[PDB]
C-alpha cells in the first residue's frame, strides 16, 4: 500500500502532467514505441508510421496520447480504491487488444522516464520511488484480473 506520504508525492508531479497531457502523452509512447518495436504492432492505428518524426506529425497518435493519461489520471486520484475504473481496463487490454501485462511494464517504464526528463525537481528519487509503488500498484490489480480471465499471469 501507498502511504498518504507517497501519493502527495504521485499526485503533486501529475498535477504537472496535466498542465500539459497532450504532450507528455505523444513523448510517452513514442518512447514505448521506440524502445519496444512491438508494442507499435499492437496497435493497427498506428502501425504505418515509420520514424519518430512522422509519429511526433501524427495528430491521432497524439489523440491516443490524451485518451491514456486520462484514464491513468483518474486511476491515480482514487489512490488504491481504483477497481471500477482499473476493472473495464483490464478487461480492454486483455481481451481486446490482447496486451501482455509485460507490455504494462514497459509503458510504465516510459511514463517515469517522461516524468523524469519533463518535472526534475518535482521527480526526485522519492517521487521516483513513490510512481514506481503506484505503477506497481497498477500492474499488480491489472494482473489479478488478468489471470482471473485466463490471460497472462
Ligand atoms: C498506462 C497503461 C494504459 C492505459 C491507462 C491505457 C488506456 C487506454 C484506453 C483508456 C483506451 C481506450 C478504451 C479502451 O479500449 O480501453 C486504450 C486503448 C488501447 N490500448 Fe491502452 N492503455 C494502457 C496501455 C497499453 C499498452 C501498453 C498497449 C500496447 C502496447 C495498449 C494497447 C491499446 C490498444 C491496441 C488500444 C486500442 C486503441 C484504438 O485502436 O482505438 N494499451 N488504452
Amino acid at each position: 500500500v501507498l502511504s498518504e506520504g507517497e501519493w502527495q508525492l504521485v499526485l503533486h508531479v501529475w498535477a504537472k502532467v496535466e498542465a500539459d497531457v497532450a504532450g507528455h502523452g505523444q513523448d510517452i509512447l513514442i518512447r514505448l514505441f521506440k524502445s519496444h518495436p512491438e508494442t507499435l504492432e499492437k496497435f493497427d492505428r498506428f502501425k504505418h508510421l515509420k520514424t519518430e518524426a512522422e509519429m511526433k506529425a501524427s495528430e491521432d497518435l497524439k489523440k491516443h496520447g490524451v485518451t491514456v493519461l486520462t484514464a491513468l489520471g483518474a486511476i491515480l486520484k482514487k489512490k488504491g480504491h481504483h477497481e471500477a475504473e482499473l476493472k473495464p481496463l483490464a478487461q480492454s487490454h486483455a481481451t481486446k487488444h490482447k496486451i501482455p501485462i509485460k507490455y504494462l511494464e514497459f509503458i510504465s517504464e516510459a511514463i517515469i522516464h517522461v516524468l523524469h526528463s519533463r518535472h526534475p525537481g518535482d521527480f526526485g528519487a522519492d517521487a521516483q520511488g513513490a510512481m514506481n509503488k503506484a505503477l506497481e500498484l497498477f500492474r499488480k490489480d491489472i494482473a489479478a484480473k488478468y489471470k482471473e480471465l485466463g490471460y497472462q499471469g
